[PDB]
């Protein structure tokens, strides 16, 4: 139970996730500074403006 956790793809970081968590999350929104993508373990309620996707499996979230 591993996800990416790196921003708008930067250099790739990954996170072990917490035991039990079998998701991972990719969110994309944008705003004054540009467009953003966050990557983490998950799935967020994901929110006005949103942008969200969740998989189940390893390195999934991209």
């Amino acid at each position: 139970r591993i996800c990416f956790n790196q921003h708008s793809s930067q250099p790739q970081t990954t996170k072990t996730c917490s035991p039990g968590e079998s998701s991972c999350y990719h969110k994309q929104w944008s705003d004054f500074r540009g467009t953003i993508i966050e990557r983490g373990c998950g799935c967020p309620t994901v929110k006005p403006g949103i942008k969200l996707s969740c998989c189940e499996s390893e390195v999934c979230n991209n």
